[PDB]
């Protein structure tokens, strides 16, 4: 289906074969651990039944040929819609049949699985925060169908993304009600994974707009705060995709920083925009400074990536057209992360930035930074201190010299 | 002295005296309450100590040219440093107490106090989340102060903003370290105002960035994250500037809508950027529809503004550097949110947007609707109902017919 | 539209949803009814049989709304075929059914134009395609609207954005993609001339969206194209509002840039939301926007001119239901309505021209006619600055003057 | 006094000395040039008069720190303003004096020199567009001063830039009169360099905003069209700044690539912003991408950077300020553009964009794309070929093939 026999196989940096691996080894050992364990990449998944066996195929083709172990999928993209919603569940059914022999034979591995609540124009208000219950219903009988699904394939978590939760204007729109039924809606499939026995990871993955004006999850900490608001935090980790990122102000490794102090880096999606538009471009990632920085992120997270995988939830450019651009595209992304783990991956063992930081910050180790810390100093403490008029010498935060060991490491690593 | 003898005073809206108010009258009442009450309007702050004193008196000059009750300041902006910090608190005690005086003959009072961390080059990695303890010290005895002065003066509210608590790189960031140690400034705070029996409102102002790359209360539900985290959301509602909200990619209305369903909405700072400039322009509100909607959404705040008010955080034009520009710029943004509040009584009091999201939403006052709503309605049953295959049939958001009814109203209330 | 009626003014206290509040065609305005100052326009089962559908719907809506101009892209109207032959004769079919209906009800084209965005085979550009066979079928389908602006009696010509730009300047030919973007630009007018196509040729600048760049970023990088190129004699600009914002502009930057250079043609009356990146296309509802639009029109050249204000908007997604058709116009004209009643009165009031007038008094006398004469050179301007005269700057009113806008915005 | 001593030199891509160029070799050939001719590095430029005097000192011991050869600088940023004209021009004067001697002694060359009429508050309306005729008055004798002092010290540019022309409303602009005026100005300027025999290339810097809403040479294309209309292209060249380019909406390569076939490519400010702040952050480059596709548009330039150079007109972060952090920055920015130069030669000497352009745009160099270019083909002919629905088979852009290139140059040249 890819214009390309055989398989994509790593083949040093100099190589000139544009269908290679320069910086994707998978068995290269980086801390005591393959670039293919750090990394977990995963992969993104006639007319009718047919064209949907023809997608199966397809699917499994180019895990082959990219060495991919991970996928992922939304229900509504692997299987059209029947006239009613058991026909829609039957075509379904037969489809994730074929998935799991195929994962059986090949050895991939379900990374997540998700509803597309998007699409279908019942969905127009939204899924959960819809103001038609009738969709609310449907949209449960769907993600109910959906976490069968994820259990029966192994998947190890499920998402729950922006789709059209949110609003178009808040002139027509109860707030609390809306976000009260995401909350209901969440919980209900909470209590539906439990009652299943279906273990995986949950994730949300916030997005902050498009294609409507506001959508509820829009970043890491507006996420969380309505995770911890609605006793949904215990539950839920993020899947935090870099476009989504940078459409909300923040760099990728802010989102990732912020997730990971907060426990709740549970997987990325890995792709990039163009920060001159502002709309939501998912293109592969290639930004050899948003790998690194992500890695570095990633590396320093409890078990690394986790249960989680670096997905490329990412689109081919409209211009790249072919059926190889597919191949080649994956080859962009993944030689730009295993460069990004390669990098960062020796800025950690070099503590080439933790090294700054621990003398930026030494006074919270001595003395009345301490005592700070340790919470035995108190306004009436400090300002006594203050008061003595101990001269104040701050030290510089050395950016631009980080930023030169930064760009030297990217290139000498 | 403002070039101007006697007051501003109310001429209606056919007027075309360019020193009177053509909509705010405060004597006019708007559901039961008059307009200088709904809007509590504050406004907002030779050499050394001689100008020091000159600009008491400017300050107080203006705010009976304005007829505004209501005044805030910061300590740094009304009196010079001192050699030592017993001589900063000695000069800026005297500036109190020459404030405190004019209180007293004219009546105004103290909306808010806070603490400028912000100017001195001390203050260059932070306060609360400095690299540096020594700065942290300063700034405890700084607050201290001015927790002093604000129980002294009577301040309603006590405001925290996010001057230099962020980041310039992450490259050099312990983020939980600063923001840990945020949590602990703020909670000695906390501790401090209850041992001396100050009873302000705390405020936190959220700023998502400008001087720095990130700034740690990013915007409302950000903050929210936060104190909530920490276990200070008891302690802390929101000062909310208008111009943040745009800065931080968001409606004005719309973070006073999460502020107001989070019981956060503490008191705004009226003001407007450019959304084709990202940076902060602070000027004067002049916008009827970000009026209208900030007012609309402070009307149904639990006792409106509370103990609140709407203070202009704004500054001229750098091309309106005369004198009596400041009065004409006052006048720009009083009659701006007197207008607004009109306008927004007047759409709640016919239900404009009411009637048409109580009809949006009915479903889910009856059959599956108020199943889901109570709690009873499960996946299991959700999905039964789904199964029916029973049409779904959503009505139109009607955006563009209520944004006509905005426009009317606007012009014709 | 499930409104069989005709839309009429009711006055501002109306509550009728489907009455304007605004727009009285029938009022004058400085010697000109509202009608003629706006010019409004409208834009625009399967294959043919859907086609012809869409024709009768669209002077339906024509009808209900009272208004005289439209427009409409070729491609819209008339599905292809399996030859370019077939496609222009289904074209040919739904154009004489357009014909028959401007006839009918009277109603006049202010533009068409050329689709040449949806086909993949465009998907490198039309003029600016990497594909020279693509040219060749970009310049017969302008060719073959050309033939139908003459046919219809449109007023103006719009090339619009499309995908003339480039995703990646890493693969782009700079000079040879703008050069060909002239040859094809060149050879229409060189083709309206043969069959006495008169109407006014426009440009829409875009800045982005689909592309990461267009190349008619914004009203004076198209200028800048068009002089560079001898093109500037033969075109105006059609002025979108969300593209202003796009580029990073007011539209009314766009609209006095284009104004002081001769080339405000017509404009596209919509707006963005410029907390969104993309270009949402909404129903123009801002009255500042309007009202300013309006301002800048109203000292044009004879006012839009030939051009008119265009509702190239889209009703919002969960707008579905046929009638929010009618309620997005209604909410679009009664906003450019207002629009031009403030903006008249501000201009008839000189509200903001007699501030001007005293702010740059200064160039109209002294070393400041001087200046402007050409008199004056760096010489005698150092002389006159080595009296050291104090220099008083005056104070431009920034806050007192939107006071008056927000004053004649309720008041007029 | 830079806490420094001694000269920084190059050291490979190895060291690990802070103090030293790991990819700025001046002395490497590359296409038959030095990286130091290739590159052209400029760099930037006690009360009253004495601190005037050291920091000329001060500037001059800084460009041999760098092995530096060009500087720029702008009058009121090395002399104090007198009490009178007279007394300002003295003051200039002397110090210009100073900078002559140290110039000749130390061989460092003027890149270029400027006006600054963005301070003085006499320029709040702007310079040439000002509303005040006294003003421009002003203006024009500052700058018959600046393009003495640039003849005398053999300058090879002079700069006008953005400054405050532009406008804060259009409410009480008179465009067209301020657009008269500036034109006015730059030919007057013009005609004084002709007289006195100032032979530098004059430069206009496009910046789009900031401080003020709107500033009249907005980007390149927007300069160009002021250029052509008021027949004033044939004297000016543009300076690019990099921040500029994105603040305007722009890459830097497409701002240097518009100027470049335009003929208006003549000297650049290697900067670089922040693409999440709306506001220019004039940080040192250290973005590879943005340095290795600046140097490829400037190699393709005729001659190159030309009588232009690479001048680093950008701040030291605002936490990074202690004197040697100038060091580190310098080297941070100039090790940017050295690797830059390295990796765009390679892919130009590779051709390994142009060949991937050749074939994209081969069928303009053949049957009917060859009569198209010729001008031959019209709209009845071509109608004529596509009449005979020959069957369009469009090619890839190959977009993401390009940027695996892209990365792999950057890391292995
Ligand atoms: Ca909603
Ligand atoms: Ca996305
Ligand atoms: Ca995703
Ligand atoms: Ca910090
Ligand atoms: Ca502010
Ligand atoms: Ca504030
Ligand atoms: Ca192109
Ligand atoms: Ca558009
Ligand atoms: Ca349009
Ligand atoms: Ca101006
Ligand atoms: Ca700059
Ligand atoms: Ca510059």
């Amino acid at each position: 289906y890819f214009d390309h026999v055989g398989t994509v196989k790593f083949e040093g940096k100099s190589s000139t074969n544009p269908l290679a691996f320069k910086f994707y080894n998978p068995d290269e050992i980086i801390l005591g651990k393959t670039m293919r364990e750090h990394l977990r990449f995963g992969v993104a998944y006639l007319s009718g039944m047919e064209l949907a066996k023809a997608r199966v195929e397809a699917c499994f083709e180019l895990l082959n040929i990219l060495d991919v172990d991970y996928f992922c999928f939304h229900d509504r993209d692997i299987a059209p819609e029947g006239d009613t919603l058991q026909e829609t569940n039957r075509n379904l059914d037969e489809i994730v049949a074929l998935i799991k022999q195929h994962m059986h034979s090949s050895g991939k591995k379900l990374l997540w699985n998700t509803a597309n609540m998007f699409t279908n124009p019942r969905f127009v208000h939204g899924a959960a925060t819809t103001s038609n219950a009738d969709v609310f219903a449907y949209a449960a009988a769907q993600v109910k169908k959906a976490l069968d699904h994820g259990k029966e394939l192994g998947a190890e978590n499920y998402v729950f993304w922006g789709g059209r939760e949110g609003y178009e204007s808040l002139l027509n729109t109860d707030l609390g009600l809306e976000l009260d039924n995401l909350a209901r809606f969440l919980q209900l499939a909470v209590d539906y994974a439990k009652e299943i026995g279906f273990d995986a990871q949950f994730l949300i993955e916030p997005k902050p707009k498009e294609p409507s004006k506001h959508q509820y999850d829009f970043d890491a900490a507006t996420t969380l705060q309505f995770l911890q608001k609605y006793d949904l935090a215990k539950h839920f980790k993020l899947n935090l995709e870099a476009n989504h990122a940078t459409l909300a102000g923040h760099t990728f490794e802010h989102e990732l920083r912020v997730a990971r102090i907060n426990g709740a880096l549970g997987s990325i999606d890995a792709n990039q925009g163009d920060l001159l538009l502002g709309w939501d471009t998912d293109e592969f990632p290639t930004d050899l400074y948003a790998s690194t920085l992500a890695m570095y992120e990633i590396l320093q997270n409890e078990g690394g990536i986790g249960r989680g995988g670096v997905n490329f939830d990412a689109k081919v450019r409209r211009t790249s057209f072919e059926p190889i651009d597919v191949v080649y595209a994956h080859i962009n992304g993944m030689d730009a992360f295993a460069r990004g783990l390669q990098v960062a991956a020796k800025l950690i063992e070099d503590r080439a930035f933790d090294n700054v930081i621990e003398e930026r910050y030494a006074s919270f180790t001595k003395g009345i930074g301490a005592d700070i810390v340790s919470g035995k100093a108190n306004f009436h403490t400090l300002e006594a201190y203050a008061l003595q008029n101990n001269p104040i010498t701050n030290k510089s935060g050395r950016v631009e010299l980080l930023r030169s060991i930064l760009n030297q490491y990217i290139i000498n690593v």
